[PDB]
């Protein structure tokens, strides 16, 4: 009825409970299963959802054979309940596309496809379940975008996308999205040298997105984005507990507004949530791959370049996959503040297990709790050798 | 709650942007996707569905064995949801028969199926999904409508059948529709010389259908209603880009009045956008087989006997099957023009893959941009071989 | 919002058009689809679905082994959406048992499932969806219902059970209930010797039931029911058009007040529409098994014990299997009439064709036309072969 | 719209009818139905449904191997249509974990879920399916709940929680939640010596919870909870008409404020209804494991320390293999007072049956009738063979 406002502050972040958890390989072994990859989470007011770039074929389907490709006529953004995983036959298909970002205004659901060849790509910006804006390749390389859910404030829908080189300077622009429609988008600005994948949440009319340097940094570069003024800014983390994938070994002081150097051209998509000492960072647990996953309390890791963690939680065990991480909250939840939340894709297959000819994932998400909770880890759980 | 208006004119159309795919045979490899042919889309006031007559079997079932004919008992008109594939668990069946048109007035949906032997075919017109009207084959030689969506103009939803010779003169009727009750009939008239297959939309209170002449014509016939005076014309598209299928090369100059010669007895459904400058043909590449299909747009085509491309965008390659393809828009959406949309059939088996003991489709679709975006090619997706 | 009243005659009846088919046994060689028999259709005032017993396994598991059986614990009413199958994932189920009816009054739905060994057997009364009465076993042999829809006026729905022997005197009963709750009940009156399997529809504020005689009668009892009074009569239809199964060959004479005699201890559910004139009636075309189907007008047959057809439509042919037949109206579609509707159960495997271990079926429907419709005929339409 | 308050009396229980069966492990064998185990039932005031926790595989499912373990990180609490199986497509998830309960207030769900490894579990507590509160391990001994429904009154729902030993004493809390948050918690009191799994239901304000005394007690432990007041007391059901399992022969005389002697360290969740003369028990027909299943009246049986059985009714033989069992009853049916409701969880697989690799259930449950109704048994009804 009314557009949502992020009138609220973060709730304190003592631990992580579980949210979500789909199963969908252990599931998809032996049932309707699209194969997926880069998922996140988004909620409506009445309900939040899993949502997922869908490969077009099911884990068992013969088709499945190929899904190490990120991109291809055959992808769609689909979603479907809540820790269900994404079967053929209750996903529903946002829009079509490679890249996608999606997020809830508290009146209806913008979504976001970008599909094309590298060199002609184009976004369709869906409102309401309709097409309502496009936009095409500024760079001629690969227009992508978040891979998580945007924020709104009061109808204001900013989203981050990328143009240009993976391994180089690439265009960066913020488009201020309202119903759909372009408002205004800004080049950006700051300090940081390279922008993808950038994992959002809102609080105090504020926008903070966590994103992937992929062309130097293994700290991560931050936009933080004034939705009223459509204005923003970007750093990286100063902090020394870096939290790209691979990295090099934690140093003792960081970069405020460089990249952290010791590794070129990778990364993989991660979040935090940044709020003085109430701060705490994702990031896989190995340095050289995307194995396990734990949360770490780093107070002022935005700010202080010789930062490091006063708590932690394992989420995934350094000897199970980890993958994509990012944030969302539910904006509509009761009380007096917002519920940090985030998910961890859990990527089997290829590359690393190549007795499979597919890549797909599963889902694990949690959210804050003000308790100190007790931890478990939260592997994919499927066995491998089962689909050989 | 009212009867939709056609008061807006169509948009601008500079481009192309992809709106639903399904990619049904290639999940279809390993999940209950029924069998399907005859494709379309049709928008409701709050959401877009796809349509296709059922087979009445799944592709991986041993009944999909004869599914080359197109007419039995076990076929329906069936609706799922946008860019999902039509399977078993989440297809709506409209209505049973082997010939369909189906579209909503703005309070609720007409569907109308033809069944029966050739010789004895009767049309069903559902509205707010109960049977209301029957109408008995008038020439005992198949019976048979638009096998694409129909378009309302204040409760008046006209729709047009044939009924006779495939390779002949024939009989052509136009239904004026209204609360799927007959207001008036009239007989084919102007000079269109045999109609199949009409593919329509609606502007400024105003509905214009391109068909399919399969008697003689590779120009295609053009009926335009009016659905307040409920009277018709019918006349050819001029313009030498000649769209049917297959068809002889195109010429310097085409024909207004009379059909193209070159190919007799044969023909497939398609449309076109004609709105002066503004005016957009589909057509299969392939002059000889439904391969490829492209969209070009050809100022004032209708009435230009010399009218050629100005511009362009391929949909599917020349490598890649094509089929029928027609015209629907979302008459909900907000804005000031109607969005042209169409979709293309992807025929996949029988008879050009007759490895298969089968034949099926799946779907792909579009809309028009105001924007020139960049164009990729969207085929079916799906290794014949992995069927064997 | 009111109980639906019975304020409308029957349409005139001069064809039948196709209703619904669900191809369930075709589309079940390959997909999760339940065994079912006894099915039948029923209407809400926003829906019509498609009824039947559960056997409570698939056609392809293995516990399809011995569903010849009719009498079970793995039994129960399911509902699922017009002409799709009734599938695992798409069935609701109302209640428990092996014998049912159910019938919508205008506010809610009663469903009554009997379940229990042979000689301890009771009903259960449900109204919307929660169980209300229960009714114990009278006679000790197989308390049993009408295995088709029933009927209600202003709240009022009779119900026909019979309990006691299938060869001889039983002990039939009408109930009358509201809101699931016994208004009355009456034993069996008139001269109707034997009563099963009750086909009822509603006119003028009066329930017409064509049942079987199971004992002694080819003709079909008839039970008229007064649902203001809660009264009723019965008698046999008088026409020498016999329409049980298996039956002797046509007289020229029936009889009104007596079973007319030539089959013992036999029968299979059907229905007529008793109204003058306009009285259409259905019978299997085989005289010896459950074969084929047709409608024949025959004016008057329940009063006049010489009436001979003026009219037929043929259903399924007699070289394809039919089986159960009952009656349904929508009475809440629009305008001055009901129209009478019908389904036939199309029985596959056991006992006919042995070499499946199964017994299923799927369902053909119809309803009235006033236009004189060409006919086709409507088989199940799956290969037996396919399934050894 | 307004909290439900349990201003009601128990109907008067004479036999007890079928009310809900899904038949899931027969249906699994050959569709995509989910392995679980710890089965219940629960209403909305529109709805009522099944609950079970889910393993996270399929049962035909390579990793149904292992299910036989009761706690991993593939569980979640899952809910689906009223006798439908559990299947991949039709399971909505509540929450995350291996331990639940899950009652309805009046206005919205409440429902909890304890993940964790054994030394470091935490519950979550869900209201209006959002996660409002989480309570951490206070012993470090697998913090486990009910496997059955809650009850609320006027916001209150309280709800019996166990963390320690299940061999030894242990340290049972009953938390009173209101929207999902704790007005106030306390510690076991009165002569229960161990609980584990309580089975409650609600009347005239009042909720009564019969629990499983896994450390000493054949006899079952009853709570008494005054949720106006949040206070409770507990004590032992006095009648030697013993019902945990296993258990020793029944005595002449049982135990109100002891365990009754003889099985050590283990047990079986179940469940009564206590209501002076109108006062019935459940229990396994076998004193040496989960087999046969029986109602039997027990008049006065809390108090009553010689009460024998008045009256029975089998509801498994004791041929077939039984399982855990609890309480629920419709709280938003119409009429003078509640129907008492119980479910039977139908094992199959591991231990007993050691053939296949797999631990699943199925679901049987029934309702009082104020009949006095005819009996039938109720088994699974699968064979395992068809399993090898
Ligand atoms: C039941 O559940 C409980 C709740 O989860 C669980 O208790 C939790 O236990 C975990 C696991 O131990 C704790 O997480 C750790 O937290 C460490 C920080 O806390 C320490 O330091 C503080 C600041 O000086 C102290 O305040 C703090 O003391 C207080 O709390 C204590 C409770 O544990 C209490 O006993 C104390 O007396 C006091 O009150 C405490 O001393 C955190 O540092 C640690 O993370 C590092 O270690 C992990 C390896 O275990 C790494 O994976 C992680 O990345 C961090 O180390 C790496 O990075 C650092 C920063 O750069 C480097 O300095 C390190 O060298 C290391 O770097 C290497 O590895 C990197 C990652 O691979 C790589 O990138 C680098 O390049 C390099 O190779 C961990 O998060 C958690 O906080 C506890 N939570 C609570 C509320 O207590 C409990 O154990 C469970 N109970 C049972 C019975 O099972
Ligand atoms: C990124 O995305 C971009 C957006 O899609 C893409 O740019 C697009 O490129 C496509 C593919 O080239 C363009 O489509 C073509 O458009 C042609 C018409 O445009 C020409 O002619 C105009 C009128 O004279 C000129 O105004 C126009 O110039 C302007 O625009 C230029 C941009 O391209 C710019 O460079 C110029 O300087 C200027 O400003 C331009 O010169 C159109 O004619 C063509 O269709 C024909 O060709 C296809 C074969 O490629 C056929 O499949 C098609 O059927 C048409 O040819 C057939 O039919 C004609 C009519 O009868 C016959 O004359 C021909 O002989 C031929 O007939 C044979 O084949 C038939 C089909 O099989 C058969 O039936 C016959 O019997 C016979 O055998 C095509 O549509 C598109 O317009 C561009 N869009 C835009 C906005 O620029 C860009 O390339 C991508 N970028 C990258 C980096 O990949
Ligand atoms: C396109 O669609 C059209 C619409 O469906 C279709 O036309 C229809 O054609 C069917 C099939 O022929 C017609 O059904 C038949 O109707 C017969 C009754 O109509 C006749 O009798 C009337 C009364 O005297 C005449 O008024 C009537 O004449 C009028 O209409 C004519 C149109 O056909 C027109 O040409 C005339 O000039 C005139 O205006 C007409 O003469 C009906 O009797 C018949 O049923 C019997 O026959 C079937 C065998 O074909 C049996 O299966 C059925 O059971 C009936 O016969 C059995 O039972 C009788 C009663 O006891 C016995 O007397 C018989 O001996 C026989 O009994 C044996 O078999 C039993 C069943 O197995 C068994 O139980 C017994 O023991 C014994 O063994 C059939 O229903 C239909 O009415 C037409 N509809 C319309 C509107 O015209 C048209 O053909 C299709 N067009 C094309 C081009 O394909
Ligand atoms: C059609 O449907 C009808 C409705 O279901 C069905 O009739 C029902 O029949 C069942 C099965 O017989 C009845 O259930 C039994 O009820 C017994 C109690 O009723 C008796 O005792 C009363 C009190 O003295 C008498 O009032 C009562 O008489 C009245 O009713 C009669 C109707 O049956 C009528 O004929 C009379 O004239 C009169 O009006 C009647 O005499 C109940 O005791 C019995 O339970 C015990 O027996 C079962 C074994 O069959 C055990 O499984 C069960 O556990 C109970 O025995 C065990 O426990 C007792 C208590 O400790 C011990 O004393 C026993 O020794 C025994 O203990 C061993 O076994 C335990 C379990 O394994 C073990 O733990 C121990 O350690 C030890 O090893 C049973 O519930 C039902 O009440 C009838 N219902 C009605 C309304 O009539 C009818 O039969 C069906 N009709 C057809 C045609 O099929
Ligand atoms: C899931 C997993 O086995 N992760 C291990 C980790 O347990 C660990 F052994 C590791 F060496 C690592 O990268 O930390 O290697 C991973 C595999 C490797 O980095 C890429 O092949
Ligand atoms: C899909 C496909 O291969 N289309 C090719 C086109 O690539 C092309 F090679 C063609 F020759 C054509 O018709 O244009 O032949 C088609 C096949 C043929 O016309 C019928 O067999
Ligand atoms: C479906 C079918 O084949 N019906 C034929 C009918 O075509 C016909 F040949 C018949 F002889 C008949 O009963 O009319 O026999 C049926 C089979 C038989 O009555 C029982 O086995
Ligand atoms: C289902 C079943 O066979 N139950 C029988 C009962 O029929 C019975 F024979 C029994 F001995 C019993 O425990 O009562 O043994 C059960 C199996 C045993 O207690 C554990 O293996
Ligand atoms: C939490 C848990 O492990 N519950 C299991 C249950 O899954 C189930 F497996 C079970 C059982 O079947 O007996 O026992 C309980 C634990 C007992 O109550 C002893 O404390
Ligand atoms: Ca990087
Ligand atoms: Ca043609
Ligand atoms: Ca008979
Ligand atoms: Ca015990």
């Amino acid at each position: 009825r009314d557009f949502n406002n992020l009138t609220k502050g973060l709730c304190t972040i003592n631990s992580w409970h579980i949210y979500g958890k789909d199963n969908a390989v252990r599931i998809g072994e032996d049932s309707d299963v699209l194969v997926t990859r880069e998922p996140y989470v988004s909620c409506d007011p009445d309900e939040c959802r899993f949502y997922a770039l869908s490969q077009g074929t099911t884990i068992r389907g013969k088709h499945s054979n190929g899904t190490i490709h990120d991109r291809s006529q055959y992808r769609a953004l689909i979603s479907w309940p809540l820790s269900s995983p994404p079967t053929v036959y209750n996903s529903r298909v946002e829009c079509i596309g490679w890249s996608s970002t999606s997020c809830h205004d508290g009146k209806t659901r913008m979504s976001i496809c970008i599909s094309g060849p590298n060199n002609n790509a184009s976004a369709v910006i869906w409102y309401n379940r309709r097409p309502v804006t496009e936009i095409n390749t500024w760079a001629r390389n690969i227009l992508r975008t978040q891979e998580s859910e945007c924020v709104c404030h009061n109808g204001v829908c900013p989203v981050v996308f990328t143009d240009g080189s993976a391994t180089g300077p690439a265009e960066t622009r913020i488009y201020y999205f309202k119903e759909g429609k372009i408002l205004k988008w800004e080049p950006l600005a700051g300090t940081a040298k390279h922008i993808e994948e950038c994992s959002c949440y809102g609080e105090r009319a504020e926008i903070t997105c966590t994103c992937r340097d992929n062309w130097q940094g293994s700290n991560r570069p931050v936009i933080r984005i004034d939705p009223v003024a459509m204005t923003h800014t970007s750093q990286y983390i100063c902090s020394p507990v870096l939290t790209d994938n691979p990295r090099p070994n934690d140093p003792t002081v960081g970069k405020c507004n460089d990249p952290y150097p010791g590794n070129n051209n990778n990364g993989v998509k991660g979040f935090s949530y940044l709020d003085g000492v109430n701060t705490w960072l994702g990031r896989t647990i190995s340095i050289a791959s995307r194995s396990g996953y734990e949360m770490l309390k780093v107070p002022n890791a935005l700010t202080d370049d010789k930062s490091k963690p006063t708590q932690g939680q394992t989420i995934v065990l350094n000897t199970d996959w980890s993958g994509y991480s990012g944030s969302f909250m539910d904006y509509w939840a009761e009380g007096e503040c917002y519920r940090a939340c985030f998910y961890v894709e859990l990527i089997r297959g290829r590359p690393k297990e190549d007795k499979v000819w597919w890549t797909s994932n599963s889902i694990v998400s949690m959210c804050s709790s003000t308790e100190f909770l007790g931890q478990w880890d939260w592997p994919d759980g499927a066995k491998i050798e089962y689909f050989l």
